[PDB]
């Protein structure tokens, strides 16, 4: 049965050994700690909150291999000096992105804030902020030496704010160094829009709120939404034609489906899985996957039509024998 194959697939492909997760996490904390020491030592005047590790590996949602970790570097911005403007509220009309505006310059003039050195045209520039950290992360810290003390091989990617870490002979971990402005249950990040004319905008991450909503849903009925998600994530991670599908997009298909369908008991996993495949296909066909948390945001807005066709056709052809997705 499909149910049995899905559970076999989760068991044999999707779930990451507790020990492998441990080594990846430790590699990340080692790296974080080294960055914090450098920052506290060479940039002690840079107002930052506590850096913390984040991502699906900390929420029990990472699959196949422990290979991706976010390192959130939150800027401290004075309340009276800055505002965060939603992209959908600007002339450019760019949902999913934000402006961080320097406010009250006539009352608190240029220089009142450390972050004034990263302001361009009255806005905290994500590009200038990222450049500042790039010089630190990619130009100032001795990664060859540090990897040696920790027995890792650490290199910034060519995307210099991405650190490639070899923590085992052939186990590799990517750490994304994300300069951020935390905004409640959401995070603004310096990771440029795919289009070039949308680059002074901070990117809005809804991950923490999406994750919390998913967990709350399963907690209320002891349901299988998270398990279904993990199986979907593993399939897309293991299938080249499906690689453009992101954790967030898959999480939101489940969140919408959770609004339409109440029954996520363990024995309904297979039915939910197929419903999620057909759901995905309909979203791809429309070219629109609205964020379940911010409906103004289309989660497919950064895919091209060719990328969307490949996803849609791959999934559609699979419906005639869904088992092929389980690497069979």
């Amino acid at each position: 049965s499909l149910q049995e194959k899905l559970l076999s697939y989760y068991r044999n492909r999707a779930a990451i050994p507790a020990g492998e997760q441990a080594r990846a996490k430790q590699a990340a904390v080692d790296i974080c700690a080294e960055l914090a020491s450098f920052l506290r030592a060479k940039l002690p005047d840079m107002p930052l909150a506590a850096m913390y590790l984040s991502g699906s590996l900390y929420d029990d949602l990472q699959v196949v291999t422990a290979d991706h970790i976010q390192l959130i570097v939150p800027l401290v911005l004075e309340a009276a000096l800055w505002s965060c403007i939603p992209g959908e509220d600007t002339i450019m009309n760019v949902p999913g992105f934000f402006l961080v505006r320097r406010e009250n310059p006539e009352y608190f003039p240029r220089g009142s804030s450390y972050w004034d050195r990263c302001v361009v045209g009255g806005y905290l520039s994500p590009k200038t902020v990222a450049d500042t950290f790039e010089k630190v992360v990619a130009g100032s810290i001795n990664w060859p030496a540090i990897g040696s003390l920790l027995d890792y091989v650490i290199r910034p990617a060519p995307e210099a704010l991405t650190l490639e870490v070899q923590y085992e002979k052939d186990k590799h971990l990517v750490i994304d160094f994300l300069p951020s402005v935390t905004l409640g249950d959401t995070v603004l990040v310096a990771r440029p829009h795919r289009l070039a004319q949308y680059d002074n905008l901070w990117r809005l991450s809804l991950r923490p709120a999406e994750t919390a909503r998913l967990r709350a849903l399963d907690q209320a009925d002891s349901g299988c939404r998270s398990l279904c998600l993990k199986i979907l994530k593993a399939i897309c991670k293991s299938t080249p034609a499906l690689g453009h599908l992101t954790a967030s997009q898959l999480t939101n298909v489940i969140l919408h489906l959770a609004q339409e369908e109440a029954d996520w008991s363990p024995d309904m996993l297979a039915d939910r899985f197929l419903q999620a495949l057909r759901g995905l296909i309909s979203y791809l066909e429309a070219g629109v996957l609205p964020s379940a948390l911010n409906p103004k945001v289309n989660l497919f807005a950064e895919l091209t039509p060719q990328e969307i066709d490949e996803l849609g056709y791959t999934l559609y052809c699979s419906l005639s024998e869904p088992e092929v997705l389980l690497q069979t």
